[PDB]
């Protein structure tokens, strides 16, 4: 089209992202289950070297796939988020690290 305001939100914090995010494979078994990625696409971001690079690879392919699966992605960060966040809590008093 002409306007894509989700890929371009994943395209000016991408430094941002990186370093946020330090989980690569649910992000990746839910692009795959949701058919946003394929088996290659996923054998794409195995071959890269560290989890940084994986991060940047997978904003790449999503960037790359459009506005849909770009949409998909940020509510997955979302959602992700949320998952285990009221954990931390209690993580943190039972001396767990």
């Amino acid at each position: 089209s002409e306007s894509h305001p989700h890929i371009q939100l994943l395209k000016s914090n991408r430094e941002l992202l990186v370093t946020h995010i330090r989980n690569t494979q649910c992000l990746v078994d839910n692009l795959l289950k949701n058919d946003y990625f394929s088996a290659e696409d996923a054998e794409i971001v195995c071959a890269c070297p560290t989890q940084p690079d994986k991060v940047r690879k997978i904003l790449d392919l999503v960037q790359s796939k459009g506005e849909e699966v770009s949409e998909f992605f940020l509510y997955l960060l979302q959602q992700l988020a949320d998952a285990y966040v009221d954990l931390r809590p209690w993580l943190l008093e039972i001396g767990f690290s």
